[PDB]
């Protein structure tokens, strides 16, 4: 219902947009209209955006499709993610825009493929794609990280998320945000960003520490200690305001 | 004209570079020497760097040239921006380096096309190109933003300029800088950066606030409050100094 | 010999990895298994990654090899860098991983080619490649910067290293880090980062200043003053801790 | 099914071939081994070889696969055609070989798509692909031609088959063969080649004439008159021998 | 103007074709509808079809367009060439078809560019393009040949025209036809095909000899002797009938 | 060495031609002038002309060079072949022209690689390339055919050499020529064409037959019987003359 609604909004938009812009009309038909569900479209776009002669789009599309088949909820996150960005970003009005044009959104959804592959012990492929993702969209997310749905990577450029990190539902992350890693450890070194959290541009959250639900982290904050539920944190190093 | 003065410096440099670097001689000839004016070299270059099978270089060129044909001051800005970069960056000695090699310069000039397109109601196309610029140059500038001339985007990775921003003439912006947006609004949300301002690397300027003419923002500052003319602001959050 | 050791380690892993991932098997063979030494594999990958019609991989590879043949220590640095990454980054377990997949490692080894061309007064070429590195890896390093070996550029996106900079051996630099630049100085404006230094994410180090051996710079710090050996700097601006 | 026997044979060769040639191992896996039937492999290959930026492989595959869903005996024909080539060409040993490497086989199978499109009244797409087929394979078949199964287009270079041609089952056609077009007439202008005919290299067969079942046409022969069942025609112009 | 009427017919078809086929709609708009005249459309296509990284579409277009500038009769020939193919080929109905899809037409128009280039003493570039034409369309026409207009190369595969050939207006040539060259001469070795001639598939016209106006050459014919006006020639070697 | 003489000539032509055509300057430098011997230039050229994502030019180049290194006579044949074409084609005047622009020349040299691959039991790779040659150059020659040196494939469209053929030294072959195969039989089916033979355009020679030294086959001839030394054969079927 969420997934079908979003898909139908996107199709409805794609018809209007193709009428208005004949330079992109075939793009709208081949990327959205001639497909039958969101997963058909997402796999097409991601495959194109991540293609390389080592593994071209046509062949990569099949890996993505097998992932969607064997874990259908990956596509459902994408639908939440589309709605989340549209809602929270005043610049985004169309349902189709995140799907078509936002590289943070593409990064997130592409990470869901590497996470799947990592859990099937196709680690070498996950790593190959981690890099593609990083090069295509400027976003470095380790395949082993655990990310919920309703996530917004707003202007994703510069985001880094480490192997042990956890991002729960409804979290929002701006450009230049780093999650995790103190100069020290191994075996569980990265933040746990609980649900509803807002993280401002440039913010560095480092270490196995909790950022509690509905916390705001200030722009360019360096967060080294746990942040309580509903708190605001700001400064370098960060203080609870 | 500055355009014609920069153009003639660029041609004179190309001839000598072509002689000294035969690997790149055809590049200098097809990019610069066989074009009558700056517009031709700029339309050729941007079209190449922003090309995609959805809209190849040869086709994009025609859009860029239609923009130059109907708003020629767009090219006059490019020349201002070239001079700005060469003048303000000690590492850039040649007039041609910005045109050929500086991705920050390239993003700005590409934004100018998207701005044009946005004002012609070709908004799908403008969004499509916004994404391309973000992928090609690591710079996110919304087409509706208002940017003047003589602007330098130096090593421009991670720069973000929001829908509602204003950047006046002779402004300098380094890597990691974002303009705008408290998570507080729709309608006019982003900064107005006035003439001659220098914004240091990694600074975040958030809100519908004034950064007054000739101010200096220190590196990694978070500017949440209006900065008076000629002031230096610094720290997270920023204080006057 | 570290070079030979690392290379044997990487060939060992490649045969095993080819066995597990048939989708990637030929990639491991043409990249690693059918080359006699590290420099054959390196020149292959970097050429592919920096390829452009202006200078396709097949040409570029020759240039990289001329540099390797006439300056073998470039390759020995690569092996140090590989070991540096593996040992220092917890997420990195295989010796092949840095070689194949990490854009930070690729950008450093690429800079070494641009440094060589700069020193042979082939500066057009060095500048053309600087821009390609910046596009492919989102790492901006001036060809004239002097960088040692045992270097890690961990998740390298947004790293900017200035023309005058020096980075001594065994330095670690994370995403978002800038080296150097203030105002109208020329001729030696950029930091000297000394052996063993560790620069946290988002740090901006500005000016012709010293960062003393084995110092730690905290994340998002702005370093305007020289940093003592074995010291920790944090804050905006940075204070000794 | 001939189709399933042929497919089994192709899968069985592909495993052997992948072990023998690690330069090509990934190619055998992405082309054959990771697909579930002959249609998957055929649509993948054809899409790749007819790809253009106007219609990339990944889109083209969708269109080809739709044809296969609507008319599965298009695949059964390919299987028949593979068997034909392997059997009649002594140089062809492997079942995989026609599927992978024979531009005549590819031309025919591609024609089957355009024929389908032509009857679905998508004549623009059909003409577009007729050109792409002509350029990729050097075979010019009009989409309206009627071609049965068991067909071999051996070496196929300069084969031309007119709009009104009929080629029945089990016909063999060598390089440089032209079907049809006398003088000027309109409406039904091209040969009807009957079951089991062998047409030698260079033969030109003009006008709405019957070439009867099991006839042989000699090399470089011009056939202007009907050829009776089991007859051998030869010379310019052709006489029964 | 024939040229103007042809162009207007083409646009008119493009409008209706784009409405019928969404997959090709953008192609129609960017190839035809968004261009002012036949010359702009033709330069777009040829550039694209002969593109190579040595000279990309975008660069080559400027050269094609320079030729069109300093000798606009080249574009008029193209317009007759289009009318000829449509009028003489029963299979070709639309004015747009030859422009978009017929490689015989594309080869002819492409040779006109090389002819221009040859006569401007740009012989190295004319030669480069002669090879590109031959690779792209399988038609080998030497730059120094003299071809008039109203020419139809129907299904052009295998056509070979030598350095001294002369083809006058309204000539028709099918697949596999060769013009000229015998037992070693130099200086004027090649046929002079006068106007209104029709040359059947596979015919080979060797030596410096007149093929008289309005003659018909038979398929697979070898014409070693001069052919009188209005005459039919057939056989190998050829004889008047 | 013939090799060296040819090489010096070519190098000197490229210097002049580079100076005279700046659009191609870097092409002359990257293809010819920066390589030390003919092998270097050849492997570069052929790698580019046979490249494909399945095996890109950079990897193809290594295979080609391995062959040249382990069997240096292959390069010597190339030089003979350059000389043969230059001498025998009156249109071909420069020594660089064959190396750079003639598909017949390229097909022959590409065949030498497949033949080498075949004789190293790399049957799959040789077959992969057979097809690439056939697509790149419109020439089908089987890797197991035995071809000598001083060969000319003059305008090569449509040439077909069977698996069992033998072409001894100094044979010339025009467009549309076919060697061999009659019908049922295996093991030694194709013609043995001896030293010096000239085969005219369109000639089909079929069966395990001797074409004796310095024979002349006429255009469009079908040769079913043996041809005596110095004899001339012409017609369909061919009679000695």
């Amino acid at each position: 219902s969420l997934t079908l609604d979003v898909w139908q909004h996107i199709r409805q938009e794609a018809k209007e947009l193709a009428e208005n812009e004949p330079m992109l009309a075939s793009f709208f038909h081949s990327t959205i209209l001639k497909h039958q569900n969101l997963g058909g479209a997402l796999s097409y776009l991601l495959a194109n955006k991540l293609a390389n002669p080592i593994m071209p789009a046509i062949s990569l599309r099949e890996i993505i499709e097998e992932a969607y088949q064997s874990n259908p909820s990956i596509i459902d996150c994408a639908a939440c993610d589309i709605q989340a960005v549209r809602h929270r970003d005043p610049a985004v009005e169309l349902w189709s825009t995140p799907l078509l044009y936002l590289k943070g959104f593409h990064a997130i959804q592409s990470y869901r493929i590497t996470h799947y592959l990592w859990n099937q012990n196709r680690k070498s492929l996950a790593l190959y794609l981690q890099n593609q993702i990083s090069v295509a969209f400027d976003v470095d997310i380790h395949p082993a990280a655990k990310i919920g749905h309703g996530i917004m990577f707003d202007h994703a450029t510069g985001i880094v998320v480490g192997e042990t990190s956890v991002i729960e539902n409804d979290v929002s992350i701006l450009q230049g945000v780093t999650l995790g890693g103190t100069g020290k450890e191994s075996g569980d070194r990265h933040p746990k960003v609980r649900e509803g959290v807002m993280i401002g541009a440039g913010a560095k959250i480092l270490g196995n520490i909790e950022v509690g639900k509905y916390a705001k982290i200030g722009a360019n904050s360096v967060v080294l200690n746990p942040v309580p539920e509903y708190a605001t944190a700001a400064g370098v190093p960060a203080r609870i305001v």
